[PDB]
């Protein structure tokens, strides 16, 4: 109940909300159907419009007006934003040359530069260039401030998951807003765009920026605006808040625009009807900057112009229907559209089986425009699995397409020409970032980055300590003039052992054989030096990775590679090697085809054994340092050590072998040498974090050899490719992947063909950031370079996307 019989007199857009049955006057009251009777009359005045005119200059205050042009309005803080231009001969902010803002130039009583977040829905990265003629204010923010060519949203590329990621620094799987529509099975409750349940606090996890601010004594303007409040009124309210006394005035503010997303759905991303929404947005920015200028705040406030996601061309005809694949269509519930999430319609139906649903949806039609996954098999870069609200069965939908259950859904519920929600590496989904103000850099372009990074920077701008989040704090220090965050590298938790020769060949009963009993102090002194680490500077270019958890492991040196070998998991945590541009691929000799050799440095008890592989009819093995890339026939024997061996399904061996035989040499050729670090990953609970030993769900049959869920590789070289990878004086370049370790290649519909036709496509899909690998392995890479640590954090957050240029 709301007894709407109180009054909003003096309370218009009050900052502290009042609990019922007192009526509300806050900027969200409309949405709860709870405003005081006089809310519209008092708080939503429109009389005379939004702009001063020559005749209004000097006028007598008439409180009925939407904004004012009287002499007192500056002190009242409620002039129309164009007051000083019309009545005082000032220029519009957009007409003034830009001038570096080296320090905040704030009125007395401002304790810190305010932050204003200007968020625009559906603002596709390419609008900055393509719409530049009609967005002069935005273009000025962009060229004078700090900007990225694009900012990567999170998956799914929907509005609420992205706005709440902006606010929290968390992946949707952690913050809990995993789509625009959701079912939570613990609550037995549904979340929808339309309705009331979405305001229940239990949906919203983590700690959004306005709560972070408040808890640390920094006052926040309310972030949320009712759809019916006109943009001009939103701006005037923020400007009025900025005129409050010091003890009452917020330091952080947000504006939200429903455009261009609203018209983009209707007309598609580049429909001719899209020019006007882009003009109108620019005009709103203009009003803000003019109003800031009037208040002497245009060189004091930090302004962020940021989108939530882009917009793609999508029409009714481009829909895949599950009724064309499944006979059992009415026993499922589908969350439809630019992604698919499937669960059983009834938890009482015992005949429901996810495995037969997946099979019925896998590679069934020539150019099928969606791909089914169990959520734990989705590309790890999406970080989209660790939440009970995300259904076990997921469909990744091709850009430009929708998926739906039955045709009746699409014609009984063409309208739209645009939509979003696709894979967050898709170019059309990319959105914008511009920072302008004293704390941002001047005329500076920065590389694209992910929106999970912004929360940390917004905390930096306000002097706040960020709640724990998925940003890598420091990785965006290069956007900032001051207020950088200077982290220290994590401390190593486990120091390695350096074992020497401690076991005789006959102490090993592993069931392994090798044709290697073929026999010199010239080369005997040489091989001892290699085993002591004489070549380690060539193969370990950035220092050994640090182990950030408690475990027992050994460093093993070889001519061609160095490894950190886990006595607990019985395989390397990492293997590091360098392949120069000049290196040559050899084959595995015939006499060595099935060779596995005990490692005399590592006890039989801490070794894999070949018999388990023989007995395990499903599981085979591969090597982390590949025999193909051995530097010499003698060095090749090191590659067959039992300590270089890892469990691999034969289906996966196809992938791994092509990567090691073909692609590594190819990258060395193209990149002028590469350094490779490869290893296993164990994430059986799909939380994106390293499993402890007691979390492992699968072993090589009859043994304690744990089966990885994924294999990673990190491929590093010189950004200036005129220098070889092993002699690089400047910035690095990296690409990585986290390949799913799967017993079939069902994911790749063309896998019956030669590996040159499908393997690279699979690897591109499973591209990753080094940071993703860090979370998954508890390792910390790039510990010894000549680069600044912030630069290295930026490198670690880099994602190679394989999309063409924006
Ligand atoms: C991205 O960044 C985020 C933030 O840093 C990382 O997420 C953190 O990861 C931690 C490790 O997984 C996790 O720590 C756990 O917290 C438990 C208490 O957490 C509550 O309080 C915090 C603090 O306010 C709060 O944030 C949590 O909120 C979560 O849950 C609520 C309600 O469900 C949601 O509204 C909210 O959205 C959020 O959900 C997300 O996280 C949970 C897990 O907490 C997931 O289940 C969800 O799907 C969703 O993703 C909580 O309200 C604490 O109890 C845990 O401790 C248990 O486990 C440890 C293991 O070391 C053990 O030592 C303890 O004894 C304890 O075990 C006992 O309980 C077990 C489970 O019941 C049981 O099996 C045992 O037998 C024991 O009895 C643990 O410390 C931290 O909470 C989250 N934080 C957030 C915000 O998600 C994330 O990992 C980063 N991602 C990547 C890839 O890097
Ligand atoms: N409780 C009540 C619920 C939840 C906490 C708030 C989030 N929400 C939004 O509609 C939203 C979420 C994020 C943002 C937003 C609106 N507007 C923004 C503007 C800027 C930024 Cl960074 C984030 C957001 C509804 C309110
Ligand atoms: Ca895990
Ligand atoms: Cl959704
Ligand atoms: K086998
Ligand atoms: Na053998
Ligand atoms: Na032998
Ligand atoms: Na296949
Ligand atoms: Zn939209």
């Amino acid at each position: 109940w709301t007894a709407t019989s109180g009054s909003c007199k003096g309370r218009c857009f009050e900052l502290q909300e009042v609990g019922p049955p007192d009526c509300r006057c806050d900027n969200l009251c409309k949405s709860y159907s709870s405003c005081c009777h006089d809310f519209d009359e008092l708080c939503l005045k429109t009389a005379r419009g939004w702009e001063c005119t020559k005749d209004r200059c000097g006028e007598v205050r008439n409180e009925e007006n939407a904004c004012h042009c009287s002499e007192d309005c500056l002190s009242r803080g409620d002039c129309c934003t164009n007051y000083q231009v019309v009545c005082k001969g000032e220029s519009h902010w957009v007409d003034d040359d830009c001038e570096e803002i080296k320090v905040p130039e704030c009125p007395a009583g401002f304790v810190r530069p305010p932050l204003i977040i200007f968020s625009v829905d559906g603002f596709r990265a390419s609008y900055m260039k393509k719409g530049s003629k009609v967005m002069p204010n935005i273009e000025k923010l962009r060229s004078c401030g700090t900007h990225a060519p694009y900012m990567r949203p999170v998956y799914p590329t929907k509005t609420f998951p992205n706005l709440y990621t902006l606010a929290t620094g968390l992946y949707p799987e952690s913050h809990g807003i995993v789509g625009n529509s959701m079912y939570d099975p613990v609550f037995d409750a549904s979340f929808h765009l339309r309705g009331r349940e979405k305001f229940n606090h239990r949906w919203w996890g983590g700690q959004p920026l306005w709560i972070t601010a408040t808890k640390q004594g920094v006052r926040a303007g309310t972030f949320f605006w009712s759809v019916s409040i006109p943009h001009e009124r939103r701006i005037l309210t923020i400007l009025q808040w900025l005129s409050l006394p010091d003890n009452e005035r917020p330091s952080v503010y947000a504006f939200y625009s429903e455009q261009p997303d609203f018209s983009g759905h209707k007309y598609g991303p580049f429909g001719p009807e899209m020019t006007n929404p882009l003009r109108e947005i620019d005009k709103t920015v203009g009003q803000l900057m003019d109003g800031l200028k009037q208040l002497r705040l245009h060189r004091c406030v930090n302004v962020i112009f940021v989108g939530d996601h882009g917009m793609e061309d999508v029409t009714c005809d481009r829909t895949e229907f599950l009724s064309n694949y499944l006979t059992n269509v009415d026993d499922i519930t589908l969350v439809p559209g630019t992604l698919g999430r499937i669960r059983a319609k009834s938890i009482n139906n015992s005949k429901y089986d996810p495995k037969t649903i997946i099979a019925a949806l896998t590679c069934k039609k020539p150019d099928q425009h969606f791909k089914p996954y169990m959520k734990q098999h989705l590309p790890k870069r999406l970080h989209y699995a660790n939440n009970r609200r995300i259904e076990d069965i997921h469909l990744l939908v091709d850009r430009r397409w929708h998926v739906a259950r039955k045709p009746l859904d699409v014609y009984k519920k063409c309208f739209f020409q645009g939509d979003h929600g696709f894979d967050n590496k898709v170019n059309s989904m990319q959105t914008v970032f511009v920072g302008y103000g004293p704390t941002f850099k001047y005329r500076t372009k920065v590389p694209p980055f992910e929106n999970i990074e912004l929360y940390n920077v917004m905390c930096d701008l306000l002097g706040l300590k960020p709640a724990p989040n998925n940003g890598t704090h420091g990785s965006l220090n290069h956007l900032l003039r001051t207020n950088t965050f200077r982290p220290t590298m994590p401390d190593e938790v486990s120091r390695p052992n350096y074992p020497g020769i401690m076991y005789l060949q006959s102490e090993f009963d592993l069931g392994c054989t090798c044709d290697d009993k073929v026999e010199n102090k010239l080369e005997e002194l040489n091989k001892r030096l290699h085993t002591k680490g004489s070549t380690k500077e060539r193969h370990l270019l950035y220092g050994r990775p640090a182990v950030l958890y408690r475990t027992s492991y050994d460093i093993l040196y070889h001519t061609d590679f160095e490894s950190g070998y886990s006595e607990i998991f019985l395989m390397p945590l990492w293997t590091s090697y360098t392949i120069s541009k000049q290196a040559e691929v050899s084959s595995i000799p015939e006499h060595l085809t099935n060779c596995v050799r005990p490692d005399v440095r590592v006890s039989p008890g801490f070794s894999q054994n070949c018999l388990a592989y023989k007995n395990d009819k499903q599981m085979s093995y591969g090597f982390l340092f590949p025999p193909y890339l051995s530097s010499s026939p003698e060095a090749k024997y090191d590659a067959f050590l039992v300590t270089n061996m890892v469990p691999m399904y034969p289906a996966f061996k196809r992938v791994w072998a092509y990567f090691q035989r073909v692609l590594v040499k190819k990258y060395a050729s193209e990149r002028n040498g590469v350094n490779v670090i490869s290893g296993p990953i164990f994430d059986y609970n799909y939380d994106g974090l390293r499993d402890t030993e007691d979390e492992i769900k699968q072993y090589v049959e009859g043994s304690s050899i744990p089966v990885p869920t994924h294999y990673y590789s990190i491929i590093t070289s010189c950004l200036d490719f005129t220098q070889p990878a092993d002699k690089c004086d400047g910035p690095l370049s990296v690409s990585s992947f986290i390949l799913p370790h799967r017993p079939d290649n069902d994911e790749s519909c063309n896998s019956s063909e030669d590996e040159s036709k499908w393997v690279e496509e699979l690897m591109k899909m499973h591209t990753a950031r080094v940071r993703d690998i860090e979370h998954l392995t508890g390792l910390d890479f790039y510990r010894k370079t000549s680069r600044s640590y912030s630069e290295i954090l930026t490198l670690k957050t880099y994602l190679h996307t394989y999309e063409s240029e924006i």
